[PDB]
């Protein structure tokens, strides 16, 4: 409950930025949004108190929280539960809103994503609509090839994402170089799917 | 209103440096100015806040803060919306009070400055007295050559500033080589306008 | 006593993380077990404090501590006594549970381990139980060698123990060339004790 | 005044520390000492202030603190006021007891010193007493030859000191090549004053 109460005045800070910045009515409604649904009326240091703990501990405690995460994904579900563990350790979480893009073809790209909760679509130049939904990945693409995002992906919900940086993607398959070409083969289907070919 | 507290309590802590280090009188009163105009009586943790949030809200307010400047900005106004993006999430804010040598001719250069408001004066070796205003940059072509400064640039007013660090500079420019040729031809302008020349 | 403090208020921080996450009750009480023994019921930035210090006093103060672990430890005692202080400056305290993985054969290995007070078993595929106890080391191998970790280590007690992270064994072995021929040479013995060979 | 209160609540964290680790009478009594002289019943966050200030405002002031020292210095005395700017900018301040060793021969080094206050000894194999006062400096040679330490420096009265790590020592002198032949030159003749040469 120490936490119920620095959402508060956390909240009232974000709310003093909004007025010395007189942003829009529309676009202080869109923060107060995200901000219940980013930390649903509650703050505290996650990372902080993970920090006291050793690995042993750390481990069990990722393994329990994601345990839906890793069960609904067909690559972490048949995999190496160390790679799993190494794996998790590097998650970070995120929310995105209805309508937000996030990823745009073109960009140059530093992250990929899990969905935990949500829906959302990849659009490329009319390649219809092509639906992502929990247990599923999307962002490897790019990390692979070192070139461009190769597609668009936009939140068709509210949707609760874990992602992964890429020195964190690339540190992980160093050691475990097998789940490499899971990402690759699921790729180039990926790209096959929609017409593309990349060096 | 927290923040016009803080405020208080910092310039206090300022103070106390200032008696220990007994410091000039003319010189407590630069820095006693320089603090009203660098935070006009407030202090808040705007990169903190900021932190909290995820990129597509953190991208809708740089832009809308920085909308004046974008459209001053021949650069900037006519480029790549994305571009613009990557560039104003790096922009670190800055003052400088009249008089103020920004940089000097020789120097080894790692910013670039874009004025907000504010004028400002390039001098060389008798090229006279030229002045650039709201929506222009300087600090640009050190950056690029990896050479040296080539002209001293002095603040003739208070001068309101973003920076932009080399590192961040050639990142965005990796990620928009399009965008480099356009620092480059006005880069060899200027030099043209003064009369140097460089590998 | 401020520390007698924090250390309940840090625990009351740890329980609400723990019901906000729904852990269960042996898993609530595992993590209660660790955080009696890694603290003893106190909390203090021992970092901190030494930084305010300059390195005289922190090499005096890390000498004594350690005193007992660099006597009863054939490698650290018949050393050059400035190669100990360098090596104990980098070490970092931590506690493992009985039954505790420590080392995982196969996996990548960035950190070595000194045992201040406990045992725990190297497992191989069949080498029976190998034990080491107080003023021991392991966990050199795969450092040196650059590849994997070439067996397990298990906590068969309650575990204190110092390790060192890769950059520091190896800035420090930069420095002390003869002292990583003293590794070595365990590390020959101990593959050739288990009957493994490597590059 | 918020800081004769810092103080003594830190000097009572420090009490705690030694307590629970239960330190010596004669070593609680040097750690005691140096504090006085460290901090003199005062602390503040010296760097946390100048962070808050511009470049040009921060380079006034580090001058002024400095003054004395750079007009007693031949080296700094004799130079570039930027190059004296640049490397006031990157100095941070220790103290010594009287018969600490400030660099011990034979080691690796990554730091050098400048003499603020105080008298310092420089000691080889039976090279006598050589002494070093207010305005000199040491440490230098390590760094210019990448080698170790040609000597041992020991504090003979409280020294208050300036240090200068060595990626510091190398950015500016990166930027100030003539000032690189400078240290050279004194270098050589200290080394020809006791008799040692290096590649
Ligand atoms: N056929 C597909 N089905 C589902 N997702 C895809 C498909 N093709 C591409 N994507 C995702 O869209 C992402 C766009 O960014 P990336 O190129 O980094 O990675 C891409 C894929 O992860
Ligand atoms: N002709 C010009 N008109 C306006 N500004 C200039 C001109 N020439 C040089 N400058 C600026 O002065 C700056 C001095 O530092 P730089 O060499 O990094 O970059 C230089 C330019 O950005
Ligand atoms: N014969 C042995 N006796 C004791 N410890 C060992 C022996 N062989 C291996 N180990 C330790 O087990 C560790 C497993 O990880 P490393 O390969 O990094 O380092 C190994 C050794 O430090
Ligand atoms: N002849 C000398 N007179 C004064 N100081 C010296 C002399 N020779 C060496 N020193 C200092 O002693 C230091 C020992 O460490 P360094 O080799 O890094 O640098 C050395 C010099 O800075």
């Amino acid at each position: 409950d120490s936490s119920r109460r620095q959402y508060q005045e956390k909240y009232k800070q974000v709310e003093q930025y909004m007025s010395f910045h007189k942003l829009p009515a529309d676009m202080r409604q869109k923060i107060h949004d995200y901000y219940e649904h980013r930390y649903q009326g509650k703050i505290f240091d996650e990372e902080n108190i993970l920090s006291e703990l050793n690995d042993p501990l750390r481990e069990e405690i990722v393994n329990f929280n994601c345990r839906k995460l890793v069960a609904t994904m067909p690559l972490f579900a048949n995999a190496d539960p160390n790679f799993v563990t190494a794996m998790l350790s590097k998650l970070r979480f995120e929310v995105f809103q209805p309508g937000d893009y996030i990823i745009r073809e073109g960009a140059v790209g530093k992250k990929m994503y899990f969905i935990q909760h949500g829906v959302a679509g990849v659009i490329t130049k009319s390649s219809k609509e092509m639906k992502l939904t929990d247990g599923s990945y999307f962002g490897e693409i790019c990390l692979l090839t070192k070139g461009r995002r190769t597609a668009s992906v936009r939140a068709d919900t509210y949707c609760r994402l874990y992602s992964l940086s890429v020195d964190n993607f690339n540190e992980v398959l160093e050691e475990y170089p097998m789940m490499r070409r899971a990402f690759e083969t699921v790729a180039i289907d990926r790209l096959d799917r929609i017409g593309k070919k990349n060096s």
